[PDB]
């Protein structure tokens, strides 16, 4: 019922054509013949005119193809050999190939296109030696009534090697993609031209990554994302062995990562330099601009050789904060620049914390907030680079309960977690900056643990908001339990002090909570050895093999004075024989421990696939 | 400094061996001939004894392959071709293959050969017409020397064209898998034989595969197992209409999926016919078993036309229980016949609820839970069946705090949280049935709400113990809330009312907390519309939309009468619409939701991927 084209190829041996054509069953029309400059078609064109009329008979010769003596020649009939087959628009359902005819690797070219583009039938035929000729028992060359008296008597074999199936994205594709050029063009016969070699490249290509997805199809589920199964052998053994932060391959490598932040607070990314001088010269009232003054750092302040506790952590970015944003120009500008920096850093998913509370003096606080989210909305509108039409970088917000050590503090909380809620009833679309949770932050001991705020959190668990609590930071085992089993946390901060207590570790591996290191906070704070040269080892290491969803922050941008590049890289330093591997599933947490939406998950998840750089 | 093998076919021309073997620039070792037993080879050994004595040739012909006739001749060429590649151990990089010699197929094959087993280099050999013969212009011919005399004039080409990678998994293999047979044995000269096509079927499986998955690359993030990738688009296609009870195709297909049980209740397994008088007949003193007398169940039982309450459901099943297990024998039988039971259902995990110290007379609590232990942990042993030397269903405990409208009931659950702590503390080996969590039902209302347990639950959550409450059976969603907020819980059973707050939905949706559902208990005590035709709909729809961990147990399996098939057939029918990869999807969201450490679930997830049937 199908038009049945059939595919041949020719050599020196004419009357090969007659013989396919030919076939118990087949009702074949549109006969192709491929072949060289040297060889003759006027007994085939005699067999079609008289015995076949409607089978509109085409021949197509390769350009400059005569005799082979090197394989470039080859090449150039293999390409135009699959731009032949492109040429037509048929499917696999009605191919017909007869790789009989033509030199040895003209065959087998035939044999591995049918197989490649799918066929309905492969197959060959033979004739044997029933004419007597001028020598005796000779084949028959010609004359077609001999043909015919041969078939029809009957000793014609057509040994048929069956069908082939073809790999599914070369069953149609398009020949506009890769066209052929006609030299000099006769009635039913061409001469054909390729430009180059880009049906080969392509194949070639398709064909090895095919072989690199079945050579990793183990160990998938493992591997954090899917397009590391089509990695080679070579570049997957590199991926095991341990960073080497020294290296600048290394470094240019972790640079171009795409990232996920959920750790940074806005009040602590321009303290020091040209940026704070950026944020001051925007403020719309210059007058009431604090003078300005630098706190001094310590020597080597990037790695210092003794810790510092927190008073002066806190401190030394008194520059930028309260008394330098309660200036609206200077808000905006401060959030300019930190997405610049996101954008900068590469980062695609950011969570950013903020007390907007601090910065109303004649103001509502919701008027703070709305100006830092309207401000983040036109800085996200503004870069719609990215496929799909997505912003480069997203941005949601969290606001901080912030708690001290002596004074009036507990009524900041209750106004900060009213408007979180109120805020985050407020905005509801998805593809915008949000209210996505609250943050419990500040000065911590005993005395203002965390089930010291259970009647404050009640609403907010109510209205049905994600918290994070800041804990274990400069305090044992009891306030991570404390803010787990009783202010229902959903992520951990600075949790350094979970490995006392096997059982805690165990359940917050199994509820899937989420735990946020800062590796150059923790360092500058709390002290810890380099290079494997009392507080004890890095435990990301532990947490890592024991099966917790990890992720590694930056903390404070400005008084830090350092990026997510190099907290990674310091993270890989303060752990030796942590591997690449590691980073990977670093950030396959932080994409699962983020407080977003499942569809936009899902989208961050493929962003982040195909987007990982080679070696 | 590789060895150089050499393969070549040869056909009815000689002299094109020793043109092979002269390659330029290749030292070859062991020179390897195929043939059709039809031409002569003493050509060959008189050329390698005379000018190469140390290159061990080898000669071998194919099982009586006179001539071409039909396609079988060909396809037994083909399996003795890829068994004399195997049975020679060489590696990909010192394979050099000569495709000429031979029909044309032969020379097809030798491609395909070397294209898929990774040759290292693939050439054919051309002569120029040099010699005087007598007739002039002829190639060639036996004689050696003017064989040599070509060689040195330049009259040899040798079109080579690229080195071949091959299939990974393929590159070895090893000859004590597909071997050959040696009919005859002569010096340097055999002739061998194949038993069956069995490389032929295992090479087209591999190609198949690869193709398949190679067409079914995107959407794998989606599906929730990787072996579905290996079905095809007719397969896939059909996986995603909506499930048909009525059919016996589904019934069957329902009936050979693995399966994972999270909610069944040991007291209520045999309760009616046969399996009770099985139980009963075991008990090691029948003259304290009490009188038989089997409760009569209402009309049309399993799909009754009205709802009863609960206390009739659980007066239902008074003929075993308390009443019949505190004797040890029954225990051990009703422990047996339930581990019988789930291996005929295809289970391949479950967790077990049981209440030992209702069972405790004269014996402990301890030694009650000890007995069970026992006899499901020889029922493990002894059913060690499947790959890996793993038992067919690996069975865990969860023990049960019941709460009641009035009486004594508190001292029993601090009873039984205390022996659960304890039991966990016990019993450590992974590979073995141990005790996983607790459980509260019973009787619920707004006086016996879950947060008035919380400092009964305080020390469960000090020692680290999964925690699963009944909630949302008879009440409304506060319950529900209480039991999250105030308990801790890691799973909820039989949350009917969740939907009535989207904020609770929400919550539950965000932190993973799984849901269990019995769709025949829910029908016989709630009562709810079958086949589309107020209690209103059957919530299934909804939270898998939703995004919650949903999955579908039996509950009691005496008492409904039903087992996993019948229940997953009936949520089928209780939400019409529900397709099959929606009861994947509740598959996987029940391994995911399980109390199992990390490596089982790896180990069940793997094995519930290369376990689903086909349609
Ligand atoms: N000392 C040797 N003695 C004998 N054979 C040798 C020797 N050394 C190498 N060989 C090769 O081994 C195959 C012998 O079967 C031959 O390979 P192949 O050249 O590919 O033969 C195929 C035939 O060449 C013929 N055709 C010659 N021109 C052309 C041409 N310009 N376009 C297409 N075909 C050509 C074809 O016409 P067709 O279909 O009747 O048969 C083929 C020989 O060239
Ligand atoms: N009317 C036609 N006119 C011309 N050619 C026709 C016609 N009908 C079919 N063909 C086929 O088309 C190819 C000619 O280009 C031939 O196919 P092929 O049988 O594969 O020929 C290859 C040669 O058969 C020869 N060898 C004859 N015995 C055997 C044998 N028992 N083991 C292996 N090879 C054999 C081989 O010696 P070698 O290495 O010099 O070249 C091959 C012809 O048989
Ligand atoms: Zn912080
Ligand atoms: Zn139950």
């Amino acid at each position: 019922n199908v038009q049945a084209h059939l595919f041949v190829s020719l050599g020196t041996a004419p009357a090969i054509v007659p013989e396919a054509f030919l076939l118990p069953g087949a009702r074949f029309v549109s006969v192709h013949v491929l072949t060289t400059e040297r060889p003759d078609v006027t007994l085939i064109r005699e067999f079609f005119r008289r015995h076949a009329p409607g089978v509109n008979l085409t021949i197509t010769r390769v350009a400059g193809f005569q005799d082979l003596k090197s394989e470039e020649d080859h090449f150039r009939f293999e390409e135009v050999m699959f731009r032949w087959f492109l040429a037509s628009r048929t499917g696999p359902e009605q191919r017909f190939v007869c790789l009989t005819g033509g030199f040895k690797t003209m065959s087998a070219a035939m044999q591995k296109a049918a197989t490649v583009l799918g066929a309905a039938e492969v197959f060959h035929v033979l004739a044997d030696d029933c004419c007597v000729g001028p020598q005796g028992r000779l084949m028959p060359p010609s004359t077609l009534e001999e043909i015919l008296w041969a078939r029809d008597q009957g000793h014609l074999h057509w040994i048929r090697l069956g069908p082939e199936r073809g790999w599914p994205q070369l069953r149609r594709i398009a020949p506009e993609q890769f066209p052929l050029q006609v030299v000099e063009e006769k009635g039913d016969e061409r001469r054909v031209q390729a430009e180059d070699r880009a049906f080969g490249t392509f194949l070639q290509d398709l064909l090895q990554r095919a072989s690199r997805i079945a050579g990793a199809w183990e160990m998938l589920p493992e591997l954090p994302f899917a397009d590391l199964a089509t990695w080679s052998e070579g570049e997957l053994a590199w991926l095991r062995e341990p960073l080497d932060p020294r290296a600048p391959a290394d470094q240019r490598w972790v640079a171009g990562l795409p990232k996920i932040e959920l750790h940074c607070h806005l009040g602590g990314f321009a303290t020091h330099g040209e940026l704070l001088r950026r944020v001051r010269n925007a403020a719309e009232n210059p007058g009431k601009l604090p003078p300005l003054e630098e706190p001094r750092l310590p020597e080597g302040w990037p790695l210092p050789a003794q810790p510092i506790p927190l008073a002066e952590y806190m401190k030394l970015g008194n520059a930028n904060g309260t008394a330098l944003l309660r200036d609206p120009g200077c808000l905006r500008e401060q959030c300019r620049l930190l997405y610049r920096h996101l954008v900068d850093q590469g980062v695609c998913y950011a969570e950013v914390r903020c007390s907007p509370a601090n910065y109303a003096e004649v103001r509502s606080p919701w008027d703070v907030l709305a100006d830092i989210r309207a401000a983040f909305q036109e800085c996200m509108e503004g870069a719609r680079t990215a496929p799909g039409g997505l912003p480069a970088c997203h941005v949601n917000l969290i606001l901080i309960a912030t708690r001290r050590a002596s004074g009036d503090y507990r009524a900041a909380i209750a106004r900060h977690l009213a408007l979180a809620v109120t805020a985050a009833e407020h905005w509801r679309d998805e593809n915008a900056c949000r209210v996505v949770g609250v943050d419990l932050a500040g000065y911590e001991d005993e005395k203002t643990r965390a089930h010291y705020f259970r009647e404050e959190f009640t609403a907010v668990h109510r209205c049905g908001l994600a918290v994070t609590v800041h804990a274990g930071e400069n305090d044992d085992a009891e306030g991570i339990w404390r803010a787990v089993f009783d202010l229902n946390a959903r992520r951990l901060g600075h949790a350094l002090s979970l490995g006392q207590s096997r059982e805690l570790l165990r359940s917050v591996a199994d509820r899937g909570i989420g735990v946020e290191l800062c590796p150059y906070a923790n360092l500058q704070i709390k002290g810890f050895r380099l290079d494997g040269s009392a507080p004890g080892p890095y435990p990301l290491l532990d947490y890592l093999r024991e099966g917790v969803r990890v992720t590694v922050n930056t903390d404070n941008i400005g008084i830090s004075a350092a990026s997510l590049t190099d907290n990674l890289l310091l993270a890989a330093r303060l752990c030796p024989g942590l591997t690449r591997l590691d980073l990977l599933h670093l950030q396959r947490h932080a994409l699962e421990t983020a407080f977003c939406t499942a569809t936009q998950r899902l989208t961050l998840l493929r962003r982040i696939s195909s987007g990982i750089p080679r070696p």
